């Protein structure tokens, strides 16, 4: 080991150290852990407009309870939804099934709580980062890089590489006994199913039950929307409009947002009173291993409907394809956790620049349960979609003539002798079946 | 012009032509025309297992009324349900709109009708087409191209490009006309607001009112399922099991099909009944202009679901991603007309073999309306995904240590380091914006 | 047809008509012929450096001589660099023989001499260009769409589809008849065995003997260079630098050039001296059919070795990926004459950005003959090339130790057993012959 | 750790231990010092067909003295060409600089005797490689990967793991002070100012004196080559023929190879009296760090000439575009030792299959010094180049029409429309520059 190591397997005592203190049990405990055996804990709380967080504030409240040298809540909300709408535009997301996408929710979040809960942590000249981040998962890569990009100083430590951590703490029953015997009666929750990161994006649920193929959806409590597949869960058909301007979502139902949180905010209560944007997915780990999820996000989801369907009336044939192409590359380079290497860069200034910029409109849909809805109308200036363009009603208006299409049809003889010629010589070879054959089975070469 | 010149804008009098004869309108009169004018001509009727089509061999007997000097049915069902599983095996679609896909339905249905009614045309001794596919369209070109790959001595004739055709027919009234003149009462069918193309694998609405981007999936009456979006309309809900063996699906409920037509079929009543695979979509046609349309497809859209979710489960990442990659450039040949070119050929076979024989395996899903569906089981032999494998309980099994972890993570700093650097080489170019700020709007550079 | 019809059959009588005037034998007859049929033409002759142009000055004279209303030269030769080296930075070729590349030469003229004559024809008031490109190349479509994004009502006149210019012209000794019966000795230059275009980028040879590839680069005579194959020819090993300051080359042997075209012409004569850079190509055509051509382009290869040189040593894997992938797209779209289409600017702005404006370095190497070179040096502020950084010489220094490999190897076995695991599978479905065999040929499935 | 624990740090005392006896004083030194300390050594000597091994019967020979339980003869040659000829047919090479390229010869040589000298070990009853491979190549990954994917339950003991191997030997002072304390006067060979790894596919050479970009291909002397760019050594121009039969080397100057083997150790010899091949690159190793290389492979070079050649006169424009944009995302996956994945799989029988096998035919050149080549002829049946199929010297063979070019004119107008409508579309967004402007420099927006 040398000073520039950048893992640090003891606690340093007496020095400051960081925490992304959420307030759940590990983070708790670990804190109240750290304090006692001599280190300066200094708490940072994002602020990432969590469905299921109902008060940030006392969270730093109880950071001072155990012992924080300093405690403070980072907003995140503003980074967290232009880093979404950088990747709506982009069309960043590689895991899907069968057309039903995953928005990345958890590495775009990942990239704005590792750069900007670090950056707090060195302006108060702290640079050391206390990371619970688990030894299986992809946090600890995520964290790790974004962590060093952000503060080339940063040391992190990582207290399951400390033995007298392993031994005091452990598993949640043992934090849990630790945060008793030190006078703090840690408010356990009520156990559930499966486990859930969530932040204004979206949610996901994983691990435990969720480990079970055979279990999916259905043992899923939504939390950014409502169970749309039980029938007591009353859902009536809504009309909605989104409008963009420049790839800049604006209004939602003619209301004009100056503040894209708030209008995130409101993108969210409208599809998550349909439960649109729900999937099951199956991802690869940077590990080379599989997970599954379930996941939510309705605000995105609708997002996502009105700017492709104006990117589709918008951009020519080769355009939407290199959108696309680069999209599936970038999602998978966010998942990794390197959405600020200049390669990431590249593929997101294109769509930012080139793709999104040219999308200023506004589509209707009807939603109506999960992701059953309908598109009523798309409206853009900038629309090349113009069957007028086509029309051959009058000879003086019309692009071109029968004739002219006859002359086209030509151009493609040559080629098209050469392709026949092909497939012949493929058959030669044995590698194409002839064409004719037998009226019963038979025999081969 | 030139002995090879492939398209003839004369009638051909005395010589055999033949027509893809559908028994519409259209067809139904220039048979009628065609014979009186003096050419020979020979029907040749699709099977396509039409949804919308009640009596096949009702077809060839008005064919002979018509004075078709004969007149056959093609079955195609089998070949299109084969090119129909190789694109789905493939994933061979490159038209979506927010992951809702459309199946090149209408593209397949060219490639087998184009190639077979031109080999049966052959073997009647028939070297001429009078093909009605119009100059605006993108069949004109896939017929063309089918066409002269099938049979290299094809001569194609453009009834449109005949003044004489134009004068005694041309709109429907006159085609209607000429066949009460020929003593034909042509009991035309209840006009619609919008035109329909179909096939056992989809059908595709388009034209007319469905031109104005204000009108959509409302105005359309569907053909191979129920009007889901309106409540009058009753769907249970209702639980399927999908099962694939090295890539072809062999089984729904249970039930074991050796005939894949009759698979499809059954499939096909199954999302039928809930709307499943129904989108709106704004295409590129092969003319560089764009066209909407509204499609169906349930059966594959099924079988689709199904197939990815065990692609998810089954192949590593780089794998899907190429997987993922082929398809979408496989899709736009396939709409091009170019599916049996060698460039095709390469994507096609890779997918087939690599990754469609892995896929043996079931899912099971509850369908609701539209789209608007859950996953409940997925199972199969060759799943990679395997959390026991990642279950570090015991000391024995476990794949890897939290020490290991911290290994893998010092091997990225070299990189990180170059990443940073690079980063603050762009801020010093004015590429990026710098990282510090003020706390009011500020002069820029 | 109709006013907004492109493409003039006829002489338009008593018009301004543009002629992109070379002051060959096709455009000198044509122009006269313009005149004596009634029309008032424009001469615009590009100075584009050519290679073999002694005196462009003189062109323009001629052009009145044979009764222009109006002749000038205008300068592209800042516009053709600018946009050499956009490609270049871009590496926009998509044309190549084992590594040996064509630089685009032809396709970058024409994108400079279709926007740029265009323009200067719209100042004048002229709205017509009457263009002689064939019907059966490439240029014909390069024109006509530069063409028409520069100037929307632009018409375009083609002389050939007039049947008074088909009969009074022709061949090229109908049009030198036509230009002696006027009274211009238009002087007949030496028959050679290929056509050249040229520019200062590079010259292409083709046609005539060039059809048969059985003769090559033997019977050229290089414009730009000396014909290094020859043992008469006396090149002695010289050494050159080339330094880059953001991705525009800035000098040349320690002299910086202000200006880029002077800096481009003197790269052209050192690489010339060797005869570096030539190649013999076989190339697609617009129309699906091949064409074989000799290029040269001297200087733009003496940059492409500096510059890719510089690249590898400073961009990490991915981004050299993106850059050379991007980069053959970018080819094909500037070959099929759309350089200034959406798809194409993407392309080529992330290349001028991420890739180019890291690139400050200077390059030392070794000309000997042809491509035979070797590389002396490379240094660059911007390396991430550092074997320092890897040195394991002290503990203190060293970026991971070997117990740190041992943990990232672990990492992969994982998908290591799901690939060996695979190879059985695939071996059962006989897509894989087995391992283990016969120590004689032996019987198959 | 755990029973499944690839890695051994310590010597498996009374255990069979396999080890890649190259006979250098690394691999001798180390099998006597396991037969020392316990250990039973297996030696297997790859038959690698090594430009600079003069007897490779005597190696064994050498391991047997020093006390190796047995010692063995691997021909891996076969293999080797088998594999080379794979990559050569995909293209499968991703390291370049300005279109030379490095033929990844090392990548092929580790795939094919991580494999075969593993299975070998296992033939023999030995489950433990003691490889040597070090912490901070590629190698020591690559090597782990095939030999795990060929033996599940091989174990690999690394020495440099053990501290009583690095106390008793280590540098190579102390190993060769070793051998002499045992009694062998271990004859070392005259020390060069690089290292060399090599094989009948390529050379290559690096580190020490060569980690310095201001030293380079002068300090090297070639070992399958002449040193070319030295005007002292002699080299005469030389013509040489190239035939495949369909995709298959299988003749040079006209004489006939049924051993592959056999015809590139001739093409080895031919290209070496050149320095055919020969480059400089800088390449990104597996860690995400660069390094560099000087690489000799001369027969690769002229077979790679002559394939690329007629593919180019073969295969149509998208064929070529996936061939090569195929071959580089193989050439990484071959240098991260993932050549036997399923990815890889599906890359490279693609190319094996419809690129490779239409390859069937002949061409001719004449080489001179280094990668200073000319063309003289190609000639094959399967070619789709045919100047004679354009020829439209007489009406009843030409293709297509003037009037027919114009007809596939008009059918670009709708989209060139739309092109410069978003040329104006981004003007007033500020992503592109006015078109207009000043006759001196002017103020911005
Ligand atoms: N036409 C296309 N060609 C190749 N890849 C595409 C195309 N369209 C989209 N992609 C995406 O490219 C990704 C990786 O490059 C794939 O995951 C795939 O979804
Ligand atoms: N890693 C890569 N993957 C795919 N295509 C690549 C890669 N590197 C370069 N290319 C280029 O991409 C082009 C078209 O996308 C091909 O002509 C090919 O040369």
């Amino acid at each position: 080991s040398n000073a520039m190591t950048t893992i640090l397997p003891n606690l340093p005592t007496g020095q400051k150290v960081g925490i992304a203190f959420s307030g759940g049990l590990d983070t708790s405990a670990a804190l109240l852990w750290m304090r006692q055996k001599g280190a300066v804990p200094y708490a940072y709380t994002a602020n990432l407009g969590q469905p299921d967080e109902p008060d940030y504030d006392e969270i730093p409240r109880r950071a001072m309870q155990y012992g924080a040298e300093a405690a403070r809540l980072v907003d995140c909300r503003a980074q967290l939804v232009a880093e979404g709408i950088a990747a709506l535009q982009a069309g960043a997301f590689h895991i899907s099934t069968a057309g039903l996408t995953y928005f990345n929710t958890t590495p775009i979040g990942r990239a704005v709580t590792g750069t900007m809960l670090v950056a707090a942590m060195k302006e108060d000249g702290v640079n050391i980062w206390g990371d619970g981040s688990t030894f299986k998962g992809n946090d600890i890569e995520r964290f790790y890089r974004y962590g060093l990009l952000t503060n080339p100083d940063l040391k992190i430590y990582k207290p399951w590489l400390d033995q007298t951590f392993i031994d005091e703490l452990g598993g949640r029953a043992e934090m849990s006994e630790y945060m008793r015997q030190a006078g703090f009666d840690y408010k356990m929750s009520a156990e559930k199913a499966y486990s859930t990161d969530s932040n204004m994006l979206g949610a996901t649920h994983e691990a435990k039950d969720l480990e079970l193929l055979s279990a999916g959806i259905r043992i899923v409590q939504p939390i950014m929307g409502v169970a749309f597949w039980q029938d007591s869960v009353q859902i009536k058909a809504e009309e909605v409009t989104v409008r963009f301007e420049e790839g800049q979502p604006v209004a939602l139902n003619g209301v004009e947002y100056a503040d894209p949180v708030e209008l995130l905010l409101e993108a969210n209560r409208i599809g998550g009173r349909h439960g649109l944007g729900m999937s099951d997915q199956i991802e690869n780990r940077i590990i080379e291993a599989k997970s599954r999820g379930i996941y939510e996000a309705p605000g995105l989801a609708l997002l996502f409907i009105a700017y492709e369907r104006l990117v589709t009336g918008i951009h020519n044939e080769d355009t939407i394809e290199q959108y696309r192409e680069n999209g599936r590359k970038l999602g998978r380079l966010l998942y990794q956790g390197r959405w600020f290497d200049p390669q990431a860069i590249m593929l997101r200034e294109t769509a930012q620049r080139w793709v999104a910029r040219a999308i200023t409109g506004e589509v209707t849909l009807e939603l109506r349960r999960g992701n059953d809805y309908s598109l009523l109308n798309t409206e853009s200036a900038n629309l090349t979609y113009a069957p007028e363009r086509l029309s051959m009603e009058k000879v003086e208006n019309a692009p071109f003539t029968p004739a002219d299409r006859i002359g086209q049809l030509t151009m493609r003889n040559l080629d098209i002798v050469d392709t026949r010629e092909k497939l012949f010589t493929y058959v030669k070879t044995g590698l194409l079946a002839p064409s004719a054959g037998s009226a019963l089975p038979q025999i081969k070469d």
